[PDB]
């Protein structure tokens, strides 16, 4: 079964979230979904694992070029996420 997609329209405070990496592993995760934003609203949680941003693998991409994808010059983004105690990269 498919991994959660949160799809988000900016707002005016923009997404709604921190992402962050993890001393000792790889990838980025989220933090501090703030209630009313979009990403609260795609059913984005925090501790989750960005595995793709617009339809691109970020699985282990640094946290500038991440954060630079979700950026972009565009004012929507398409978040894959996985749960990171329930999925695993092999
Ligand atoms: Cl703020
Ligand atoms: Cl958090
Ligand atoms: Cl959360
Ligand atoms: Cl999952």
């Amino acid at each position: 079964m498919l991994p959660r997609l949160c799809c988000l329209e900016k707002g005016p405070n923009g997404y709604g979230f921190h992402l962050h990496g993890e001393k000792g592993k790889l990838g980025q995760y989220i933090r501090l979904v703030e209630p009313g934003s979009p990403a609260e609203k795609a059913g984005l949680l925090a501790g989750d694992r960005l595995v793709e941003v617009n339809g691109e693998n970020v699985e282990k991409e640094t946290h500038q070029q991440v954060v630079s994808r979700i950026r972009a010059a565009l004012n929507a983004v398409r978040l894959l996420v996985v749960d990171p105690e329930n999925d695993s990269l092999l």
